[PDB]
């Protein structure tokens, strides 16, 4: 049904998912002069040393790396969060050219891509219950800019050939997501939504100020993936990002001066 083409892309989504026009939709533009420093915000606590990755999957919209979230192995706490959030998957959004691809923007600046590390609030017992709650998910968003290669991304890049088309998956164990983080954990935060259907308004967004660098050759390999299934006409997976939505009655808070 929905996708990112001319006839089923973001401008059409509201017809099947009316919450598309809701009050806390993502992504948004981060105006750095209007964001408010909030000294009551705690530092982020990212505890990923015991992460267990299982599988990488092309789902027709992006590729997801999935984790075992049956226990508190890889968790996100602190920051604006109350309680413990478990890592369940990560994925990227990216562009057909280096000057677009991110979902969030900073002072209208687009980055080449954006990484989303998706976590769910354990107080709700399973992921399906969590997405129905206003504080059910926490997504950590990290910008990618093109420059020097990120060594810790290369294992992801090398496996992409094996999941070229929709519905394909491959074993992907022992991947350490700490290799994807920037040096600093300074962030902006605001309450928002999933950026794809079903567009539920269940996310605390935590967007890191410092981007990571990837090489042009790395991001080029993302662009060789396919939206379509095997045996269907080829449609390159590029520009799988939703444009910025109105901020409405929300304030973006910063953890840093
Ligand atoms: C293709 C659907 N993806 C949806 C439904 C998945 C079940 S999810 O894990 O809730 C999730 S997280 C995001 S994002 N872009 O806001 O981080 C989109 C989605
Ligand atoms: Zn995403």
């Amino acid at each position: 049904h929905w996708g990112y083409g001319k006839h089923n892309g973001p401008e059409h989504w509201h017809k099947d998912f009316p919450i598309a026009k809701g009050e806390r939709q993502s992504p948004v533009d981060i105006d750095t002069h209007t964001a408010k420093y909030d000294p009551s915000l705690k530092p982020l606590s990212v505890s990923y040393d015991q992460a267990t990755s299982l599988r990488i999957l092309n789902n027709g919209h992006a590729f997801n790396v999935e984790f075992d979230d049956s226990q508190d192995k890889a968790v996100l706490k602190g920051g604006p969060l109350d309680g413990t959030y478990r890592l369940i998957q990560f994925h990227f959004h990216w562009g057909s050219l280096d000057g677009q691809g991110s979902e969030h923007t900073v002072d209208k600046k687009k980055y080449a891509a954006e990484l989303h590390l998706v976590h769910w609030n354990t107080k709700y017992g399973d992921f399906g219950k969590a997405v129905q709650q206003p504080d059910g998910l926490a997504v950590l968003g990290i910008f990618l800019k093109v420059g020097s290669a990120k060594p810790g991304l290369q294992k992801v890049v090398d496996v992409l050939d094996s999941i070229k088309t929709k519905g394909k998956s491959a074993d992907f164990t022992n991947f350490d997501p700490r290799g994807l983080l920037p040096e600093s954990l300074d962030y902006w935060t605001y309450p928002g939504s999933l950026t794809t259907p079903p567009l539920l308004e269940c996310v605390t967004w935590i967007v890191l100020k410092e981007p990571i660098s990837v090489s042009s050759e790395q991001v080029l390999k993302f662009r060789k993936l396919n939206f379509n299934g095997e045996g269907e006409p080829e449609e390159l997976m590029v520009d799988n990002w939703r444009p910025a939505q109105p901020l409405k009655n929300r304030q973006i808070k910063a953890s840093f001066k």
